[PDB]
């Protein structure tokens, strides 16, 4: 059967053919998003119905459509015309990458700005930047990109070293019109190159690094069946891939003795946003929803053995649609491997004389994406002891500006005249929970300090408290690192051998959440990012914390809308949405290419098992 | 030549000779501590002056002695008699491990307590548990241990499974008296065994783990010279070992071009304490200073190839003193190795067409110690990009009690009738800073949110602020995870090429600090544990946050007394003391042997370098 299998080339071609046959994919049409939908709750007991969801753009100016197709049955389930002024523009198209530059290169206003700075238009790269929603009334219902310029001295030059500050332009990418060109004044274009492969800058390459060789002479300890079903050290799951979210994990479960015990039904990064903290009008509008606006899966890198993924690696090569509905594979886009993870457990007992040491390991499922200047690695880990973890690795080249004469409270200096505006990278992990099945609840757990006094005469006692989140109205929670705050997802109907509800505990990093003023456009569009933890009642159309159409879309959709339904979440099918991010004040060490920095979260079993689940691990 | 070399067997024998000779080491004397002192500031000018410090106990009842010896010249530099009521009792002796059990075995009150519960005295283990300072006037200036009992059913049995609750004893070790026996009532002794090598409990061992082979066919990239001097990937340091602190790192420096740039003069874990949060009088006194009371260095494990340390491992075997002054080797007690650490930096540029990926690695220096039921791994990491990290890995067997009928706010259930009292493990890292030399200062850095309004019309701006800690009275700081609080150690007189002071940024995990009421004995004796970050002016006698003699010292010693001098720390030779720990509410999964959990901290360069320090890493 495998209803959770990866989309195949054939299914994508078949979706193309069904849309063509239905008159929904003529020559003016482009696919902005296409993805398989998950099986309905209660299916499987039913025969397969592989359904695909598609967002269709029209290059002639007609309204776009949202369409669901049954590839199994050869039918259109639903097709609806979108009013983008109301519900949002479609994601940025790959084919739009060059359009902002191209339109600007023959615009008199743009040419005058470049001439004022003695810049050859043929050398000026313009990034295709999402526009957001600000004060420009003509943009409402128009497909707009904003353009920031970077000089490329020659084909292999890193243009990020040479930002053109004081200049921004706005462009209607459908009508092919430049709507505005703003020039607030010339800034020096920083002169130093940032070519990290140029020997003049790297100096002589190190010869001190002796090889490290990681092999598995008997092959890996996991199996892959049905294309994407993994079995490893009692874990079971399906590795999905979506052009928006990237790698998605389905049906995470753990085989405890004879019983396959569900833990998480679906795990994904459902949004990620990069808000900038520079109040210059040149960049004060910039907030990049890498997931919702750009689609991180579509820009997943092909990962090279040795370089990207080291050891004995099993790759998946997910298939996506191009703009015309033809299938296109991302060769070696997903890495899967197990790695040693140091000591699992150890004790040398004085009274028994028994010395005991065991090694840990983890299964790693990862991909790496590139969104303009940024490159991110998304890593999911499963450990022997039942721990589940996510880690993002952020690297690439920092987004640059001029560094103002006399400094800046909102920009860092990286090189002479070269700045890097402050920003955050903020993720939302959507964890559709299934702790021992779907009947789940969430408690907030704080450490409780106790006063010295009767019953605690020495003032040493400390405790904890748990507060059940009973309805969605009560389920928008903030971190409290000082009181060791965590959140436990339990099954109130499933008890361990000590008669306590089985559970998993989410441990957050307690990094700063969204810093923008609460009255800002970004605080509304990225409302999710203002709070660390949200809990909703599962619904099949509540997929993204920002809604389906983020591009140039105001508040009105996403998590705040979902939570208003105030649904019962106390022993129901629920979804946890955890916000976590990095706050980046760039350092000189980040330039000219950034060393990886990290953020994430993990969930650990909390009386899920009846004792340590790793007593059967051999020496 | 190396003044920071490890103590050799010969040095310890030479120290032993000096003591016995001058009438300090007869049959009634026992060495409770011995170690090499670090050289004085600026001693590199003059010839070597190797001194050792010794604490000497007397089993007859005579006053203990602190003694400094010069091994290089064969003299006693000083020898002072200690008043222990005033300055503290000496560290627990290895040879006292069984004395509490033996003294109780012949005691009528104790035997009555055992007979009422039908426990065979030959099967009752009693732990030698540190006493602290409470309400018992008789104990002032006396060497006291407390006893808690655990039943061992046979030689190979884990006694931790069988706590005898409701029962505690106090013991004068020197005069061999039993001062008190408290029996608050019988609790059932939990019956299930906790023998994690018993096939009945483990079930059949897994056969699913295929090997992972990590080799270096050209050997490692680090060199070791003069016994303990490491050079690896631009790093330079010396690996010391002390019987109290364990592994100590000296002279951490980085070769930037042709200059050896100091970063940290000395790094150690200078204290670690395990306070318990159960108000039962049976345990409410218990607070185990594993470092200051027990000495974690002397209980360092011999680490086995393939089991404890995997890959190409270079070992050090530190030598320490036994109770009589003979050198005793800890074979393979320190592991040193490099390991792969994923992606270092990656960018695939749309405009330049250049794809770039580099791999990270880290140097690992570790040891593993065992303190009764606890086992801890202490790991220091140096990364290619200049990051320095410490991680503690906590494992072993949880300290147990009965689980009360009708539950507990201060104890977790692990098995039928078996409890685990809540507790913390709180570490203090003492970082004697030398950022580009000794003239340093510390700033507290908070993220700063900005209000929407003039100068920030879109309400997107955010910033940061830095507050210099100018004097020790202002230098006792708490975490604020919400505002992204960090601490930067800089050198105001050393500027990078952008004319900004060079610095390193300390990133804490912001876990809870000491939870005990501020009026408790443990808040006084482990005052360091109540705050996240302390900065003092360097003094050669200020080595530990809890003082030189922790055992039965009344409050206030160490950091609170040091900070009270209120010295200048703004551009001076300073020391950072970072408190960090684990708050442990034991889970069923921790039983019968606990999977590793971790805590730590890191420091990253912050304008220390003129650009990324890893551009010369090869593909
Ligand atoms: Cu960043
Ligand atoms: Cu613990
Ligand atoms: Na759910
Ligand atoms: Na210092």
């Amino acid at each position: 059967a495998s209803p959770f299998r990866l989309a195949s080339a054939g299914e994508i071609s078949e979706v193309q053919g069904i849309l063509r046959t239905a008159g929904l994919l003529g020559p003016e049409k482009r696919i902005a998003y296409l993805g398989v939908l998950d099986p309905a709750r209660g299916a499987g007991s039913e025969a397969e119905d592989r359904r695909f969801r598609v967002f269709i753009h029209d290059v002639s100016g007609a309204r776009p459509q949202e369409v669901t197709v049954s590839v199994t049955n050869g039918t259109v389930i639903s097709a609806v015309e979108l009013d983008t002024a109301a519900t949002g523009e479609l994601p940025v198209l790959e084919e739009e990458f060059e359009v902002v530059e191209q339109l600007l290169a023959t615009d008199e206003r743009w040419l005058k700005a470049l001439a004022a700075r003695n810049l050859d238009v043929s050398k000026v790269r313009v990034a295709p930047l999402s526009a957001g929603v600000f004060e420009y009334a003509e943009e409402r219902g128009r497909r707009i990109l904003r353009g920031l310029a970077f000089v490329q001295d020659f084909p292999e030059d890193s243009a990020w070293a040479h930002p053109v500050d004081g200049l921004v332009a706005y462009v209607d990418v459908v009508s092919k019109e430049v709507t505005r060109v703003i020039d607030t004044g010339v800034f020096p274009v920083p002169a130093e190159h940032g070519n990290y492969t140029d020997p003049e800058l790297t100096g002589p390459l190190r010869t001190t690094q002796k090889p490290i060789s990681i092999t598995q002479p008997e092959g890996p300890s996991f199996t892959v069946t049905g294309g994407n079903h993994i079995e490893w050290e009692k874990w079971s799951l399906d590795v999905g891939f979506d052009v928006r979210e990237g790698v998605v994990l389905h049906n995470i479960a753990f085989r405890d003795g004879d019983r396959l015990r569900p833990i998480i039904n679906r795990a994904s990064i459902a949004e990620m946003v990069v808000p900038y903290g520079d109040p210059s009008p040149i960049r004060s509008w910039q907030n990049y929803f890498d997931t919702g606006e750009y689609l991180v899966g579509q820009y997943a890198n092909s990962l090279e053995l040795g370089c990207d993924c080291l050891g004995d690696i099993t790759y998946l090569s997910p298939v996506i649609s191009d703009a015309f509905g033809n299938p296109r594979e991302i060769r070696n886009g997903i890495c899967m491997h197990e790695e040693d993870w140091g000591i699992l457990a150890k004790h040398s007992d004085l009274w028994s004389g028994i010395n005991y040491t065991r090694r840990n390991r983890r299964m790693v499922i990862s991909f790496f994406t590139t969104i303009g200047n940024y490159d991110y690695g998304f890593y999911w880990y499963l450990y022997l002891d039942g721990t589940i973890e996510f880690e993002a690795k952020a690297t690439g080249v920092v987004f640059t500006s001029a560094f103002p004469e006399g400094g800046s409270d909102n920009i860092s200096q990286l090189a002479p005249g070269l700045g890097a505006p402050f920003h955050q990278h903020i993720f939302s992990a959507r964890l559709d929970m299934a702790i021992d099945g779907f009947t789940n609840r969430v408690e907030e757990e704080d450490v409780v300090r106790q006063t010295m006094g009767p019953g605690n005469e020495r003032g040493n006692a400390f405790s904890r408290k748990r507060t059940v989140l009973t309805r969605e109205s009560e389920a928008v929670r903030e971190a409290d690192a000082r009181t060791g705050r965590t959140w436990i997802i339990s099954n109130p109907e499933s008890k361990n051998r000590l008669n306590e509800p089985v559970g998993y505990k989410l441990h957050a990093h307690n990094q700063p959440t969204l810093l923008a003023d609460p009255g800002s456009s970004i605080a509304r569009r990225a409302a999710f990012a203002t709070k660390d933890l949200w809990v909703t009642r599962y619904a099949d159309d509540e997929r993204y914390p920002t809604g389906d159409f983020v591009n140039q879309h105001s508040g009105g959709a996403g998590l705040p809308s979902y939570i208003a339904q105030d649904r019962d979440i106390d022993g129901q099918d629920i979804v946890v949405w955890h916000t976590f991010g990095l706050t980046h004040f760039p350092r000189v060490e980040d330039w000219p290419i950034m060393p990886v920095d990290t953020v994430g979260f993990k969930l650990r079993p909390e009386g899920f098992f009846d004792r340590s689940p790793v007593l059967d691990v051999p020496a």
